[PDB]
């Protein structure tokens, strides 16, 4: 219920990485140049997410939860509006920040009230159905994306990502105060009372016990976390959150719609192949929920890693081999394996173990920079790569992210494996 | 029993390199100095292999063809209770030659004399059957080897490898005289009249008609044949024999009980290792009788040497990361793949799509000119390759025999057609 309407959220951050994913399939006609600066449109994007990120939970800090994540899906529906039109090299630039700082705050502050609102004993397997709802998310993205078939109409489907976000506007418009805000803040009423709002009663002096004392034992060990051990091994989490999100999906989507294009004259199979790719796509991280507890917490991991490395392999043969054609209906068959891998081990399962991984002293500055530079990642990927997708008629790609599936394969199995069988 | 003990030398035949298997188990307790010596031991081998390959034809043209088949048999015991012995490498050296001389009398010979004795209405897919019982004759040839618990011991498994090796020529014993040899050498009344007894004389009158009409087209066939564009089409059957062995098993058979064991840490999984995977190889093989004609040869030399590549990279890294009581586990495994690949793709089909392309009426210069190239692949894998195996610590075979797989994958779809049409 109230939990499928803030999944609308979640979903919405698949629908803005599926509709730059659509941004970098349309693109051209709205007059980009070029594929660098589109570099540096998707640059813009993220970056937006990035000191929108930074400034996510500190203006928390200072103003509370509420009127906030209001004041964000206000900013969703303001953005993707503002991006409703495009103008000069002004509103691309700008455009691009305004719905980045939004999508960064967005999925950052999504679980903290929803820490406030829903029970510490709820983050599991549903959390991961929030992770597929951003993937559904790709799923409506990318299909009423080619959907349409002419040009003020993405711009058009900006404005299909505010009719959601003015029901995110609603989506917040609904909530009582902020619990645990409270409990933390020492105005514990309206905690309490949005607490018996809806489950009557009986496990609470335990769930009072068990929020109050996540924030209150993060405000505890907080102490000995800027400076090292802890601090060291989290900038492994973070080289960790490099090597993970550098063989990685978000740029890959956006130029997988781009050479849906650059590869095949006529957009037909930007339909079968955007939407096929994500149709397994949710199949796959509706396969998450199965192999977290299925398989193991490091051979799938590694088996993605491999099956990267080979689809990056065969494909970037078919690509320099001259045949560029066969290299793309396989494109879809290589590229797509390749999807199954990213979707069977490292969306999911390495995330749980990170936070699996922590002693349970604390999260949130400390993961939220694993974020940070694992934002970084997607930023490189965006701004640099799609540059070199343009020129080289391009083998450089995949066998540099084999290698990458190799170096963060070597992170694999010297920093989170185990050695034996 | 004909064609069961003729297939009979087709199972002798592999077994000569199976028996180079259980011996590249026992190496370094027979007086070796180093795994260097075993590469030039094994280049002996096929070196007997290759002057006693091409002489096989011309010879079979001065003096007959049953005294010839008979013959080779013979080379047979003599390389083989020649080789039932050791002191210094020197019966190495000239044992595996005469060794080898026979092996080359095989594969030169045998095929071509059950063309003769039997119609033109045999030797193709139950030739494929000898196919069938040679991987038998290799797969039961390391079996025994590594059944026999000493070097001794399986010395008198070579004096075993004259057992095999006089039972063909017991099944050319009370054989008769050479039929088409008879028929195109002008002495062909009991060529006429064998025809008679074998098959039955209602076909045999189109197919002594056949073998008169191919010998004669023949007689007028060989001189347009040597110089350019047909030895352009040699050349390059030539370049189909060199990816044909610097792609495969006839390294890594032998030196996989060499890597089962020597790798494998014990050779328990040189019987499971390599026997079992052996017995993945017929798994395979059996796929093969069937698999020839649905899908595509082309695609699945494709997808063949493609998953050669997979396993041949997988090995690959799956040892620098040095995990090598592990990565062997994985080995038996990278290899069945590597085989199983071979398997679906290369051993077979290659060498039947040799005959679907040079013309119905000239074939044999060609073909068995082919198989002196394809020869030379197999010997510079023997000396050149395992003589590696003392030195890197290699990610660099099967990361370098990824490359080979894999200009075998470029050169697949750069120059071959499909042959089905």
């Amino acid at each position: 219920l109230i939990f499928i309407l803030g999944a609308l959220g979640g979903l919405l951050y698949g629908y803005d990485n599926g509709v730059i994913s659509g941004a970098l399939l349309f693109i051209h006609k709205d007059i980009p140049l070029n594929s660098t600066t589109e570099g540096i449109v998707v640059s813009s994007m993220l970056i937006g997410a990035i000191v929108g990120a930074g400034s996510s939970g500190p203006l928390a800090d200072k103003l509370g939860r509420r009127r906030l994540v209001m004041l964000i899906a206000i900013v969703f529906i303001i953005g993707a509006l503002i991006l409703a039109a495009s103008t000069n090299l002004a509103l691309l630039i700008i455009g691009r920040l305004i719905i980045g700082l939004a999508v960064g705050g967005s999925m950052s502050t999504v679980p903290v009230y929803l820490s406030e609102m829903a029970p510490t004993e709820y983050r599991g397997s549903l959390g991961s159905l929030n992770q597929l709802m951003i993937t559904i998310g790709i799923l409506a993205a990318y299909l009423v994306n080619y959907a349409f078939a002419d040009i003020e109409g993405w711009r058009w489907m900006l404005g299909l990502a505010v009719v959601p976000s003015v029901i995110l506007l609603v989506g917040i418009y609904f909530m009582p105060e902020s619990p645990r805000w409270l409990l933390e803040n020492r105005n514990e009423e309206a905690a309490r009372q949005v607490m018996k709002i809806t489950y009557d009663d009986s496990e609470i002096d335990k769930e009072l016990k068990e929020m109050k004392e996540i924030n209150a034992i993060s405000e505890s060990t907080w102490t000995v976390i800027k400076s090292p051990w802890l601090g060291r091994i989290l900038i492994v989490g973070c080289i960790f959150a490099i090597f993970q999100q550098f063989i990685g999906i978000n740029a890959v989507i956006f130029y997988s719609s781009s050479i849906f294009a650059k590869a095949g004259l006529g957009e037909a199979a930007s339909i079968l192949g955007s939407v096929g790719i994500g149709t397994i796509n949710v199949l796959v991280t509706i396969v998450a929920i199965f192999v977290v507890d299925k398989i193991d917490r490091k051979k799938l991991l590694v088996g993605g890693n491999i099956g990267m490395i080979a689809s990056l392999l065969i494909m970037a043969i078919l690509i320099w081999t001259i045949g560029i054609a066969s290299s793309a209906w396989i494109i879809i068959v290589c590229l797509s394996l390749f999807i199954v891998f990213f979707g069977i081990s490292w969306g999911p399962v390495l995330w749980v173990m990170l936070p699996e991984l922590f002693p349970m002293r604390a999260r949130g500055a400390a993961t939220g920079i694993s974020a940070l530079v694992l934002n970084i990642g997607t930023l490189i990927v965006s701004l640099f790569f799609p540059i070199l997708s343009d020129a080289l008629s391009t083998e450089w790609v995949f066998l540099i992210f084999a290698f990458i599936g190799v170096l963060a394969m070597i992170f694999v199995i010297k920093f989170l494996p185990e050695t034996r069988g």
